[PDB]
């Protein structure tokens, strides 16, 4: 939609409107979009309360509804939402925790209704929403302020038609599949009105209507190690773990995904030769139409809950990793000198690979030719991506990709098949954990529940005393179990203990550690841009999943060959350069360009060059946890350092210089009216639409204790403070972002930190008399037999 909004005047209950919205045949969403809002008369000034507003939703083939989200993400906002049945038009106010299944809105808020409006192509609505604005929802609380003069929305539309579209509490939904956006909403002197009260009172209307299987934990059974999680971090680890010798167990909340690890579920025409939806490229992008019983369902982001995690469900972009990055995001022994063995072990299980299809040839690259010779016209030098990872100023080249055998491979097809054919390794899908239990500063076991049918429901032990748990859950997943655990900051910890599932259960305070958990969130801040080419050549991949190019088909099902063998859509060159800012630090930028509409452009002669903030960005954000124990963003880590706009709107600037050498390239986004500076500002910095989707820094690597006052959480053996057993091996632990796309970072880090954690020599329990427990103690937090840890005060525990 649009920003500049609209002074619209419906006639009939004489009510006037500010309107933003979008049309019928505008590359977005099927049959058109407009919403409106009346406010009270003081609004633009002191915040409203209730308001009034105007809904126009698309209705295809009489069938469709539609919704509107205050503010503005799915997630932890209050949710409108309305559909056709016959004359009537139905509402329900609901909440959303992860992306899944809306509940119904526990809140103050109430619907009334002033008109009805109801046709083939379209249903109308007016309507007035009493408390909406401020929401309050099983412990979380949000806000829409009309004050700052604009106001973050968001708006979805879909096809079919809910479960029984009678009682609008009990109705069952799908994923929209028609249109869906954010965008600010600006207000102007005909927003607020002095005839508020009359139409406020011209609203008559009140609409009315009419357990898991719990498989228990064998019985001498225990562990050298216990990893928690299959993603990009757990699977590599635990490998290198069991290769060893020592005695592993890999618990995942997921199921199978790639067909190699006992993958079933994939599209209709993948039946018969052993090949999943994971498995195959060109169907990589289907996880954003679909995410049933994929995404993780207890985070306001997005992630892959499948075997393999983010692994799984990726474009599968692959980097040799720039020797600066070590060296400027880690500490002394994570640098580039310390991780060079690292490297070498990682890249010898999988080795990059710029020519997917096993040919060796490259398909529809007539995007790929426009912008490569454009830049090389541009002064931009080509490279090969990791033949040169040295070089990221100024510089181009294809896409990497972390498969093989003309499939997905990364960590699935590598570490856990070799992983999967020992004996001291074992794995446990279907089931998350909850928690681990621990005695003063040494963890026991670890506290399992079934995530589905056939997972495992209690406590799994270490070996005694040498036993070591590994938390792999990822980014957001091992802060939660952190936390949990009775492990993070105060404030988040108390959130645990006023929650209904682990309240009554959850660890005693005077064993709860204090560490800068959630903080040193970080991200790839992703700016869009568009161009339109005469020679660019579109490649549908969507329509690839039910009704594949009979061609094409038959290349990837026969010699693993051709167009879906890459991934999708198209990723086009990937170009980079380094940026000096004012205050002396270099700023890295990434490009990815990709042939698809983004924007709102057109899918066919249009490519879509998206920018990663990588390296050198400042800003921060933060990680928390809601009394539902569901992950959310707190505060956006994006922007907040001014200099980080400047690199990024530089970055635009010389970009046009160096493509505008080519003849018949069109910029679409942003137009040649608008400059880059007036483009970047007035876009929306939310985490929904700037998102890369990697994130990195929840429990932050670092020599500066978290208990002392410092940033960091776990130490350089990324073991957590205050703890001797427990280790993190994940994407958690990166200080920041780095230059590229993290997967081949976080398992280069995984193969570096198993090396160091099987280099530690087993842990020797602590006499009777001696001190087990201290908020600055360093060592053995394990009592000799015999011998209990018992609780002086925060500075002091002794062996008794
Ligand atoms: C769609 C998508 C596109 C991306 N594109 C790329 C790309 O092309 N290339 C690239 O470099 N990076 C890409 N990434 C980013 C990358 O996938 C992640 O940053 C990376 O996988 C992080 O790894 P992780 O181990 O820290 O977390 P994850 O990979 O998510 O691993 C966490 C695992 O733990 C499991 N789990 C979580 N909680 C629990 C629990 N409590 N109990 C038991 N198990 C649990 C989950 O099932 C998951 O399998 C992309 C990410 C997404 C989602
Ligand atoms: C059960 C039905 C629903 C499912 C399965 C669902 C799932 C999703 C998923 C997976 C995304 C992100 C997709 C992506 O990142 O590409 C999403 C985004 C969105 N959803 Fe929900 N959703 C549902 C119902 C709704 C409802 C009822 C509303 C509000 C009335 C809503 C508003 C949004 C908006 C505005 C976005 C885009 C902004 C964002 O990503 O947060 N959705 N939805
Ligand atoms: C996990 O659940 C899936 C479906 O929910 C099932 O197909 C699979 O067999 C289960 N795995 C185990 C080990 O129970
Ligand atoms: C116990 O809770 C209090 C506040 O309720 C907090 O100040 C204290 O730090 C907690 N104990 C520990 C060991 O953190
Ligand atoms: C990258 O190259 C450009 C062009 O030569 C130069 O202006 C810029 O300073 C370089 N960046 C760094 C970090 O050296
Ligand atoms: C300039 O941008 C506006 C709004 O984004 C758009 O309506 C207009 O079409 C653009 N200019 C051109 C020439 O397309
Ligand atoms: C709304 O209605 C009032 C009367 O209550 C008018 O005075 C105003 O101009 C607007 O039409
Ligand atoms: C509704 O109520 C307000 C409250 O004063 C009036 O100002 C308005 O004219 C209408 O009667
Ligand atoms: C409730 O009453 C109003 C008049 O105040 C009507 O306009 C409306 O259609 C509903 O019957
Ligand atoms: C419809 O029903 C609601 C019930 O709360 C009333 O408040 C409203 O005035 C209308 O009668
Ligand atoms: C626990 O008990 C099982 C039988 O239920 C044994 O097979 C196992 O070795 C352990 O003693």
């Amino acid at each position: 939609q649009n920003n500049v909004p609209n002074t619209f005047t419906d006639p009939d209950s004489g009510i006037t409107f500010n309107t933003w919205g979008l049309d019928e045949d505008s590359p977005q969403t099927q049959g058109g979009f407009t919403f409106g809002v009346a406010l009270p008369s003081d609004a633009l000034t002191t915040d409203a309360s209730e308001f009034i507003g105007y809904l126009k939703c698309a209705r295809n083939d009489e069938s469709g509804w539609c919704g509107i989200s205050l503010g503005g993400p799915m997630t932890n906002s209050l949710l409108i939402t309305a559909w056709p049945h016959e004359d009537t038009v139905y509402t329900s106010l609901r909440f959303a925790t992860g992306y899944a299944m809306p509940d119904v809105y526990e809140g103050d808020a109430e619907i009334t209704q002033v008109s009805s409006s109801v046709n083939s192509t379209h249903f109308s609505l007016i309507f007035r929403c009493k408390n909406c604005l401020q929401w309050s929802h099983g412990g979380s609380s949000g806000g829409a302020s009309t004050s700052g003069g604009v106001l973050v929305l968001g708006w979805v539309q879909a096809f079919d038609d809910p479960g029984n579209p009678t009682c609008p509490e009990q109705i069952t939904l799908q994923q929209h599949d028609n249109g869906m956006g954010i965008w600010g909403a600006q207000l102007n002197t005909d927003a607020a009105s002095p005839s508020y009260t009359d139409w406020a009172a011209q609203a008559t209307k009140t609409v009315t209507g009419d357990s898991v299987v719990g498989v228990p934990v064998p019985t001498g059974v225990s562990f050298d190690y216990i990893v928690v999680g299959g993603g990009a971090g757990g699977i590599p680890a635990a490998d290198k773990l069991s290769e060893a010798g020592k005695s592993v167990l890999l618990i995942e909340k997921g199921f199978a995904s790639t067909a190699n690890t006992g993958g079933t579920l994939g599209p209709e025409w993948l039946e018969g030769h052993d090949l999943t939806r994971f498995d195959v490229p060109g169907l990589c992008n289907q996880i954003w139409v679909d995410s049933k019983g994929i995404a993780c369902e207890d985070t306001d982001q997005m992630a892959g809950c499948v075997l393999g995690g983010g692994t799984a469900v990726n474009a599968g972009l692959w980097f040799k990793p720039y020797s600066l990055d070590w060296d400027y995001l880690f500490p002394d022994g994570w640098k580039y000198n310390d991780v060079q063995p690292a490297i070498n072990r990682a890249l010898s299980r999988i080795p990059g690979t710029d020519a997917p299809s096993t040919d060796g040839k490259r398909y529809y690259q007539e995007g790929f030719e426009v912008l490569s010779k454009g830049l090389a016209a541009g002064g931009w030098t080509s490279v090969t991506a990791n033949n040169a990872p040295d070089k990221k100023n100024r510089t181009f080249a294809h896409a990497p990709f972390m498969f093989a055998g003309g499939e997905r491979n990364g960590p699935l097809g590598t570490y856990f098949q070799t992983a999967k054919k020992r004996n001291n390794f074992d794995v446990w899908l279907n089931t998350s954990v909850k928690r681990v239990i621990r005695e003063g500063g040494h963890i026991t076991g670890v506290e399992v529940e079934p995530f589905r049918d056939g997972g495992y429901e209690g406590i799994v032990p270490v070996t005694k005393v040498t036993g070591r748990v590994i938390l792999s859950a990822g980014t957001f997943g091992s802060a939660k179990i952190l936390l949990r655990s009775g492990i993070g900051p105060e404030d988040q910890l108390e959130v645990v203990a006023a929650s209904e599932k682990d309240g009554p259960t959850m660890i005693g305070n005077s064993s709860w550690i204090n560490l800068p958990v959630g903080y040193n969130l970080d991200d790839h801040l992703n700016t869009d841009t568009v161009i339109s080419h005469p020679d660019v050549v579109f490649y549908d991949f969507y329509e690839a999943w039910d009704d594949p190019i009979e061609s094409d088909k038959n290349s990837y099902l026969e010699s693993r060959t051709g167009i879906l063998a890459q991934a999708a859509p198209n990723i086009g060159p990937m170009f980079w350069e380094e940026i000096v800012g004012a205050d002396g630090i270099v700023r890295q930028l990434q490009w990815t360009a990709r042939v698809e509409g983004s924007l709102g452009a057109p899918n066919g002669h249009t490519m879509t060059m998206s920018q990663y903030l990588g390296r050198g960005a400042t800003s921060r954000g933060r990680m928390t946890i809601t009394p539902s124990l569901t992950t959310i963003v707190s505060d956006v880590p994006y922007l907040k350092d001014p200099n980080d706009k400047e690199a990024v709107i530089q970055g635009i600037i010389n970009l046009q210089n160096a493509l505008q050498n080519v003849a018949n390239l069109t910029w679409l986004f942003p137009n040649s009216t608008i400059t880059p500076r007036e483009y970047v500002e007035s876009m929306v910095v939310s985490p929904s639409n700037r998102r890369s989707n990697h994130w990195m820094g929840t429990n932050k690597l670092g020599t500066d204790d978290g208990r002392k006052g410092g940033s960091a959480v776990v130490d350089l053996d990324t073991r957590v403070y205050g703890t001797d057993n427990l280790f993190v091996i994940d994407a958690s632990i990166f200080p920041g972002v780095p230059t590229t796309n993290p997967t081949s970072y976080i398992v280069v880090a995984a193969e570096h930190a198993s090396s160091r954690i099987l280099a530690l020599p087993d842990l020797e329990p602590v006499p009777k008399y001696g001190q087990c427990g201290g908020r600055e103690w360093t060592g053995s937090f394990v009592c000799a037999d015999g011998s209990t840890c018992e609780y002086q005060n925060e500075w002091y525990s002794q062996c008794l």
